[PDB]
């Protein structure tokens, strides 16, 4: 396993075509998972499931700058369970990351950050055993 926080460099950012591939396990009674695609202190892309907001479970995706939190995109497909191993695959596309678990698409994130080159670390969070991560231009 690998420590969670973890950080992932992405030497030169982030390009349309690069597959960023998590692996991990969701704990029991998980709460929160966070994969955090960073410009320096910028948050491009918070990828956040949520397994205990208000008793739902949704997926929180959104955009940190200048330390400052903007407007939340909400996803109430909720792929993941408590205990049981997941893949994330993060696709950069030209306009927007998109996101599949488990081999199914699950949404999309229009680019906020344009400057994807400086999109340059991965920060891995939350309630999971985390097994690997890593990248791969398809
Ligand atoms: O303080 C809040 O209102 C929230 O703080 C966390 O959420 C932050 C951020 O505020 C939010 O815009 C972003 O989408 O996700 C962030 C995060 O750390 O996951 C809490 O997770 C959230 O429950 C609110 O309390």
């Amino acid at each position: 396993p690998l420590i969670v926080p973890y950080n992932l460099p992405l030497p030169g950012g982030v390009v349309p075509r690069m597959l960023i591939t998590i692996l991990g396990t969701v704990k029991p009674n998980a709460n929160r998972i966070a994969l955090d695609f960073q410009r320096g202190n910028d948050v491009a892309f918070h990828f956040n499931p949520r397994f205990n907001e208000n008793n739902r479970r949704v997926i929180v995706c959104n955009t940190k700058l200048d330390n400052n939190w903007g407007r939340e995109e909400r996803q109430s497909v909720f792929p993941f369970e408590s205990g049981k191993p997941f893949k994330i695959q993060v696709l950069v596309e030209p306009d927007h990351f998109k996101v599949a678990v488990n081999d199914a698409h699950l949404l999309q994130y229009n680019h906020r950050v344009k400057k994807l080159n400086e999109i340059s670390k991965l920060g891995i969070s939350g309630d999971i055993d985390l097994t690997s991560a890593s990248y791969t231009m398809i």
